[PDB]
């Protein structure tokens, strides 16, 4: 029917409308429009809003669709490099009263509405009113916060909707660093006693790691069934609401970092028939978990487990089962009137795999199996079983079939696969620029030469110094994506800069030194100079530090002079530190404690620092802090390894007045590095399960280990 090409023509198609008419968007761009589709269609005669041929129509700028009535259709559609000015891009309402029943969303794409500020959050799809369906949709490269897709309960029109997201297909999402990351939320605490009795299956998870929760389930009666979770961090978790069905969702961790499983919280909720492989996850993000709640809970804390089944579940090569995870003074109520049969836990990975927390007399344990080399400290309910998984037809690491037939399981398969959801058009490419993957560069020895090779390089090229030629920079070397500034044999080229900064690390760059020196002999006489640092301004793409084999020399024209400073709004999946030497700077190495919120959000989830020496360091080798008590993301992550420390930490301008600082850092491990004439090593642990090992430290001349508590382990700690 009416085609349009502009937003006049759309909105006199939107006000002639009646059941059967479709409304065509021509092919082409659409950018800052702001889609209103109202009207009552028909069941035999549904009224669509498609696009002229799915793909060639593409939403881009300050733009977004609001749909409310009977029987609307969306399809075709694609949203891709842009933003909503409101708090949703795709939503099933027009205003708080005006909300769409009986509609559909489907074969729509929404690639990167990420607003530029990587902290603002808005949701991408959100459902309101009653029987609607969302399927066979690609939502990818989500950079900010918020929720892919969401299910509101608001107000009674939106409750008991009977929902169906089937078929679509969640692409990779990076960690956010901060708490706010689920892929589907439905509901939210304010209303979680309510029935949404929403049906999520039949989609699929791939690599969507934003926070500790892909699924974050908030009111009752829902039916999270049938998904697929290929090497998703976080779990699956029923954090509101009662009677929620979890089964037939295979998880893939394929022994990836920080993987998990099932999380029940609150009442009569039944997690059976699930898979699982290789989970790594632990606490709160095991492969199965079982929560302790706080009696008489407010709703936006944890009901204790009660009425609950967690049955007929197979885990290979995982690591954790926890039952009355979370226990404290808070979390004081254990599991009751549940029961955990029929599992089949196989892996040799962790051969304790169960950790209770409390008392599990309220669990009926029985039929279970455990293979023969692992041990259980539950006396009843598990029988040993020996460790045979075997590849299947179908490529999965299967139990052998007499197991599988006393279950009641039948074939372990994919309920789905990655060909079979989302938008048909639309393609799974992989947003995987690689380190050293491009051209390789020759970076002649001079003044700015190396600004312009970095500026007319591609992602991940490589450029390559002359060994032991001097390098000046007068204008900041700017990193836009992957980059390795790089010299080959044992030369190392001298770098110097005229700029307060040497190199900014800008959005969607990434940076690798190797064999570099760094010297302040042209720095201006400014404080807070630093030789890299990130953007001065958010960056929503995710970039990694690679500093391997460097030298740097005499950072003291004025005080507070950095190696490097990683601002507030940047966020690295990994940083590392190693076989460098650092000599006299009047600030810190690494200066990662810029995130002022103190609510969970922090720089850096990997960090690296190893075989490396400093001397005359006035302020910190590494300050790393997330504030707050969040419990959502897998805390800055830190290893310290073979290190010297001479004369670092003294000056009186660094507020922590320590060489090393960690405050909610939630995987610290420090081990073989000895301290000299240096400022003490500080803790500040925070909630969670901060795993704290410290072993094989020298502390010469320098005042014991700083603690706001002892829920550390420190051994081989030799004083002088």
């Amino acid at each position: 029917m009416a085609l349009v090409e502009n937003i006049k023509q759309f909105n006199d198609a939107v006000s002639s409308v009646k059941p059967g008419d479709e409304i065509v968007l021509a092919n082409g761009s659409w950018n800052d429009v702001e889609l209103v589709l109202k009207g009552k269609g028909l069941p035999d005669k549904p009224i669509t809003l498609k696009a002229q041929t799915p793909g060639k129509v593409i939403i881009t700028g300050q733009s977004n669709l609001a749909f409310s009535g009977e029987y609307i259709v969306i399809s075709g559609l694609v949203f891709k490099d842009g933003a909503t000015p409101t708090g949703e891009v795709i939503s099933f309402r027009t205003s708080n009263e005006d909300v769409a029943n009986h509609s559909r969303v489907t074969n729509t794409v929404i690639d990167n509405f990420s607003t530029d500020l990587r902290q603002m959050s808005d949701l991408w799809v959100a459902m309101y009113g009653k029987h609607n369906r969302l399927d066979h949709n690609s939502l990818v490269n989500k950079r900010n916060r918020g929720v892919t897709v969401a299910v509101r309960m608001n107000s009674e029109a939106s409750r008991k909707n009977h929902h169906i997201i089937e078929y679509n297909y969640f692409g990779p999402r990076q960690i956010l660093g901060a708490n706010g990351g689920e892929t589907l939320r439905i509901g939210t605490s304010h209303f979680s006693r309510e029935y949404s009795n929403t049906t999520a299956q039949y989609n699929y998870f791939d690599r969507t790691n934003g926070e500790h929760e892909i699924i974050s389930n908030k009111s009752s009666g829902n039916s999270l069934i049938k998904n697929v979770f290929f090497e998703t961090q976080g779990t699956l978790t029923m954090r509101h609401g009662h009677f929620t069905k979890v089964e037939g969702n295979y998880f893939l961790g394929n022994r990836k970092p920080n993987t998990g499983g099932i999380r029940i919280i609150n009442e009569s909720q039944t997690v059976s028939n699930n898979y699982m492989y290789g989970l790594t996850g632990k606490r709160l993000r095991g492969a199965l978990v079982i929560m302790n709640g706080v009696p008489n809970s407010p709703p936006n804390r944890y009901d204790p487990v009660i009425d609950s089944a967690m049955n007929n579940n197979i885990v290979i090569d995982s690591d954790h089962i926890e039952l009355g995870a979370g226990a404290d003074a808070e979390r004081s109520a254990a599991p009751s009137t549940s029961e955990f049969k029929g599992n089949i836990i196989l892996g040799k990975s962790n051969l304790e795999p169960f950790t209770l927390y409390d008392d599990m007399s309220g669990i009926n344990f029985e039929g279970n199996y455990l293979n023969d080399e692992a041990s259980t400290p539950i006396k009843t309910g598990f029988a040993s079983t020996p460790y045979s998984v075997t590849t299947n037809q179908y490529g999965l690491k299967s139990p052998d079939k007499a197991l599988l037939d006393e279950i009641g399981f039948g074939e372990v398969k994919l309920p789905v696969t990655k060909e079979e959801v989302g938008a048909d058009f639309y393609p799974k490419n992989e947003a995987l620029v690689a380190f050293q993957s491009g051209k390789t560069i020759h970076v002649k020895a001079g003044t700015d030469t190396l600004t312009s090779a970095l500026a007319t390089s591609q992602g991940g090229d490589v450029l390559v110094l002359e060994n032991g030629a001097d390098y000046l920079l007068t204008k900041f070397a700017e990193v836009h994506h992957p980059v390795t500034i790089m010299a080959k044999a044992g030369k190392k080229p001298v770098i110097r800069s005229q700029k307060p900064n040497f190199i900014n690390i800008e959005n969607g760059g990434a940076l690798e030194v190797e064999n570099l020196w760094f010297d302040g002999a042209e720095s201006p006489d400014y404080k807070g100079n630093t030789i890299i640092g990130t953007s001065g301004y958010s960056m929503n793409i995710n970039y990694n530090l690679s500093v391997r084999n460097v030298k740097v020399t005499d950072l003291d024209v004025n005080g507070y002079f950095y190696f490097f400073k990683a601002n507030a709004g940047t966020f690295a999946d990994s940083i590392e530190i190693i076989d460098s030497e650092f000599s006299n700077i009047t600030g810190a190495i690494l200066q990662l404690n810029r995130e002022v919120d103190d609510l969970g959000v922090y720089s850096v989830e990997n960090l690296v620092i190893s075989g490396n020496t400093f001397t005359n360091v006035k302020e910190e080798v590494v300050t790393v802090y997330r504030g707050g008590t969040d419990e959502s993301t897998f805390g800055p992550m830190v290893s310290v390894t073979n290190n010297t420390l001479t004369n670092v930490g003294k000056g009186s301008t660094h507020r922590s007045g320590a060489s090393m600082y960690f405050h909610g850092v939630q995987k610290l491990n420090i081990s073989e590095t000895k301290w000299d004439n240096s400022a003490p090593l500080e803790l500040f642990l925070t909630n969670g399960g901060p795993i704290t090992v410290i072993d094989n430290v020298e502390m010469k001349n320098t005042d014991k280990i700083r603690a706001n508590n002892d829920e550390y382990e420190s051994s081989n700690v030799t004083y002088d």
